[PDB]
């Protein structure tokens, strides 16, 4: 039993991580086969921040000037292009520890594991979710570019993240692995604000079945409701909206705890109308949003890689 | 800047980890050169649990009755002896994935990442504390017996726990890797409960400068406080003592932020008397105990590994 923040284990995606420095910028790539991806405000300098012409900047740029180091062993660039806001360096060798991956672009709402690095050396691994505004809540400091955030289903790493900068709010923004950002946002130094965040609702009720698993059911009140007067009561308090889609997700929780998801919805609505009253869930006083039914079941169930 | 409950990057511990088993029961082991450690409890039949003879137990049991899977590779056992609570099996492979490790018994209120493992096989990693009480709040499942926790300095994984079983409060229980239990408790199925737990006053007040340093700075007040007269009112709140050992610990937070240790403890002085008044800090409702003040200089500094 309990309940924690659990992220992926990280060995497949260390062995990945590589330094990349171009002039006097230096940041993180990822080698995949004989490609490192990395993002491409790496060939900007101080004088290019604010509306940084890419293609101008890449030509005057030969492979020579791409610094690739894994470990201390350097990688000679071969090629090099621009995908969208990611740089591909072709290099000489492929990476003996490439594990099985893909790319997928996640949806707002899911989580996944973030590899923080510096100078292509792995820092910490914490777990962290989309969120509706399309930022992120990580934890990264100056150098941290290049860090990805993946899932693990089974032998096969699914990246889903590259982390590209932070906001003026402190929250971060990043692109899938082809170079697309989630959200609005653009690398460069201009004014860019994130949208107005909400409360992931399908995963405070997943949050709130795993506290009934693990014997924490004080909250659980003698009520149902209709998915149309939840839905009310929970707009008014910055939750998204409930749909069918995520009721049926939510099935392999309500059939374990034999709470069904309706009637969770009713003593959800007490807590958010009453609060708690000093009281706490699994160890917290706010209602946790940063867990998928995914993730409740995998650490509920002990899924391994 | 962010500021999350980060692990340490889980590789070098990952291919460390195998699969024991003995008789019916299945648990984890770690494999470092040739001896893999596990719990003794592997022995014990469903007819053993209340008083086990391990010494007898052991006795009656060959080589031969170790199966060991470094993932699906048998590994053969060629020796086994007891030491403390933890098995040492000798087999006839060194694991080529051996890292620079040691063996260390941590102290009440230092961290730790736990790799839990089911089978031999990674499933997750978090962050976790000593507790006062000899206890860990983790994430366990049947099955988990022999994950490990760890810290890492530099290029040395430094070994510090073992998992072995959970307690009837829900709270988890083990040794360090000699085989010797954190705190009271015994490897067998009797009546045994933690002692009372009490929060780590000095890990608290190293995440309020990691909240200072983020920008989170609303619950610093005018006032300083003398050590005595701090230490008379944390008593009251279940907060141990701090000693002028944990004000030198905080003073690179001290330093970097401006604010001197008792002038933070006169902020959290007031926290404690009034509450945090429906506030928050660093996204908690509630004053967080699991972050030493290295983690916080590690995680606001960006050391790499
Ligand atoms: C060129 C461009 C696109 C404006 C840029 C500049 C700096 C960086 N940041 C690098 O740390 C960094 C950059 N190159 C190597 N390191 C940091 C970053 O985003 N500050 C932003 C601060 C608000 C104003 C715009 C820039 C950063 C800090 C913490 C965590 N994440 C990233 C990222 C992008
Ligand atoms: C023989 C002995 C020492 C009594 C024992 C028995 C079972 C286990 N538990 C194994 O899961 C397990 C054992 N062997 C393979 N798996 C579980 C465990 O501690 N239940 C305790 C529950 C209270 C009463 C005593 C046993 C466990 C569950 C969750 C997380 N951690 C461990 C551990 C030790």
């Amino acid at each position: 039993s309990g309940f924690r923040k659990m992220a992926f284990p990280s060995g497949k995606v260390e062995g990945c991580m590589v330094q990349v420095t171009c002039g006097t910028t230096t940041l993180n790539g990822l080698w995949l086969d004989d490609v490192v991806y990395c993002p491409r405000h790496v060939i900007c300098t101080s004088e290019d921040m604010l509306n940084p012409n890419y293609e101008d900047l890449l030509i005057r740029k030969s492979n020579h000037n791409f610094l690739v180091q894994a470990g201390n062993v350097q990688l000679r660039v071969i090629g090099h292009s621009m995908q969208n806001c990611v740089l591909k360096l072709k290099v000489d060798t492929a990476n003996p520890k490439t594990p099985k991956y893909k790319f997928v672009r996640i949806q707002p709402g899911q989580t996944f594991s973030v590899l923080a690095c510096y100078n292509g050396s792995p820092s910490g691994v914490y777990q962290c979710a989309m969120r509706p505004n399309f930022t992120i809540k990580g934890s990264f400091l100056n150098g941290s570019c290049g860090s990805v955030g993946f899932n693990i289903d089974y032998d096969c790493v699914s990246f889903c993240y590259m982390h590209h900068m932070e906001l003026p709010t402190g929250v971060h923004a990043g692109t899938d692995l082809e170079g697309n950002f989630y959200g609005p946002f653009v690398d460069r130094q201009t004014a860019q604000a994130a949208g107005t965040d909400t409360t992931i609702t399908v995963n405070v009720l997943a949050w709130l079945y795993a506290a009934v698993i693990n014997g924490d059911r004080w909250f659980l009140n003698r009520f149902t409701t209709t998915l149309n007067d939840f839905n009310l009561v929970a707009m008014k308090y910055n939750y998204e909206p409930l749909t069918q889609d995520h009721v049926d997700i939510l099935g392999p929780l309500s059939a374990q705890t034999g709470i069904a998801v309706l009637d969770m919805c009713a003593s959800l609505k007490e807590l958010l109308q009453n609060g708690m009253n000093g009281r706490t869930i699994l160890g917290s006083a706010l209602l946790e949003d940063e867990f998928t039914p995914f993730d409740v079941v995998r650490q509920c169930s002990g899924v391994t890689f």
